[PDB]
């Protein structure tokens, strides 16, 4: 009370950060954010409902509140620009995951101004476990982030990667807008890989009345999807009923169950980007084609695309062969109403003008660790000591994180600390290996504790990140600009 008698008193002096585009007001309640000795608060002041309900510290006729889970549902009741909502499917989406949950300002400036939607609230259901947060603190900083900078034309949250019936009933109880299941369980990847004699042995042991019911639709028939003619050989059919009907089902399974019952609009993404055998656009139309049969609402598909789409490096393959497929990925999502969206998209670079082009602007792009790398970034270039600890502990425990994160990373790419200063730590960021280093080793380098149980690194790490908001912000404009920019954006 005397910590919050002090800042409210070099408030009024004029000595505390205020931040401009924060300042609301709901019947007579005038509430506004601020900084004060690292942390941040909202100050209320006027009487009203508002006031009474915030819960905070009172002097003069101020108070005083903790960014807290409480106070965001608050703000939620009287200001209804801080609920996440749904987009639907004809416009950009960029999702901006935030494993910190202090990029959340950065990334609505980057957006003000810009003709795309932000999912500002996206984490997976791993990334909660490595990290060790909920999903009520992510959509928590999201609608803080959009009060802070006062940006009311709508957010998005995702429940990204979604696998299991009880995260999806979480997802849509904690006021998710955005359901993205994951189907890659369902995926048959042996039947993708098998000869084909046994892939029509497989096949064979299926019902009657599934193999009439897909051959009647499919054999030998060719679909005219704007330029590019899709056909069915036997073959093909087989292949593509034994690798996909079991996800299929499941796809039907959920949206009937969670989706279509959910009573309010949410935005259903389909992914299955975690296969290892890519999506055959054709294999795709087939997809598709049963679903929107069965009058699923999709918003997003999600296929694996030819070439790798690993973490924090650009494109791996012949791009030229990657063009030809997103021509009819495109196709096929123009065709059937939803948009194509592309996860681990970040730093991507390669494909960014491809993707903007062959869906007129129309897409889903997913991103989330390039958040946490500009992070690092800052710690490098300010906190040298801090990166350095951090890199060596990522060095010594990467194996653990590789098995969560399937990259092709060579460590013996990178420079050993002992050869490089600290004006030339921050040029790691810029390398592959090194991004990947940094990048899957986060929930490792945020969860490590020393013998007493206090943090390793994440205590400190949260320290130079406050002091170094404005750098933070400004690096996050940079970068995800840049992304949006090749994207085609505005
Ligand atoms: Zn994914």
């Amino acid at each position: 009370s005397m910590k919050a008698q002090s800042i409210i008193e070099r408030l009024a002096a004029g000595q505390v950060h205020v931040y401009p585009r924060s300042r609301h007001e709901s019947e007579g309640t005038r509430v506004q954010m601020i900084k004060a000795e690292g942390r941040k608060y909202l100050v209320a002041e006027g009487s009203g409902k508002l006031y009474d309900e915030l819960r905070g510290e009172e002097a003069d006729g101020v108070k005083l509140c903790e960014l807290s889970h409480e106070n965001r549902l608050v703000l939620n009741r009287h200001f209804p620009f801080t609920v996440p909502q749904a987009f639907g499917k004809q416009s950009a989406t960029i999702g901006l995951g935030d494993r910190l949950g202090i990029a959340g300002p950065g990334h609505v400036q980057t957006v003000r101004g810009r003709a795309i939607h932000p999912i500002l609230a996206q984490q997976s259901i791993r990334e909660l476990a490595l990290t060790g947060r909920d999903y009520k603190q992510v959509i928590d900083a999201a609608a803080y982030a959009v009060f802070q900078e006062g940006y009311t034309e709508g957010y998005g949250a995702d429940g990204d990667h979604l696998k299991k019936e009880e995260d999806i009933r979480m997802a849509l109880d904690l006021g998710f807008t955005m359901l993205t299941l994951d189907c890659s369980e369902q995926i048959d990847n042996e039947a993708a890989q098998a000869g084909e004699s046994e892939v029509k042995r497989k096949y064979e042991e299926l019902p009657e009345s599934v193999r009439s019911h897909y051959e009647a639709k499919y054999l030998d028939k060719t679909f005219q999807v704007g330029p590019h003619a899709i056909h069915f050989d036997a073959a093909t059919l087989m292949r593509d009923v034994l690798v996909y009907r079991e996800a299929i089902q499941f796809m039907i399974y959920i949206y009937e169950k969670y989706i279509q019952t959910a009573g309010r609009a949410v935005d259903f993404e389909i992914s299955i980007d975690e296969t290892l055998t890519p999506t055959a656009p054709g294999s795709h139309f087939l997809v598709a084609s049963e679903l929107i049969g069965k009058n699923v609402d999709i918003f997003s598909m999600a296929p694996r695309f030819i070439g790798e789409f690993q973490k924090g490096i650009d494109y791996i393959g012949d791009i030229a062969q990657f063009e030809r497929e997103l021509a009819v990925h495109a196709a096929i999502a123009d065709r059937f109403g939803y948009k194509l969206s592309i996860h681990s998209g970040s730093d991507k670079f390669s494909v960014f003008a491809l993707v903007g082009r062959y869906t007129n602007g129309r897409f889903h792009v997913k991103t989330a660790g390039t958040n946490w790398l500009e992070a690092v970034r800052i710690v490098a270039k300010t906190n040298p000591g801090l990166y350095r600890r951090m890199h060596q502990y990522a060095l010594e425990h990467f194996e653990e994180a590789t098995a969560y994160y399937h990259v092709t990373t060579n460590l013996n790419n990178i420079r050993p600390l002992a050869d490089v200063s600290d004006e030339e730590l921050p040029s790691y960021m810029n390398e592959n290996d090194a991004r990947q280093l940094l990048h899957i080793t986060y929930g490792l380098l945020l969860q490590a504790k020393k013998d007493d149980g206090s943090s390793l690194f994440r205590d400190e790490f949260f320290r130079t990140l406050s002091e170094r908001e404005e750098d933070y912000e400004a690096a996050l404009r940079s970068h995800i600009g840049k992304h949006l920019d090749l994207l085609g954006v505005k």
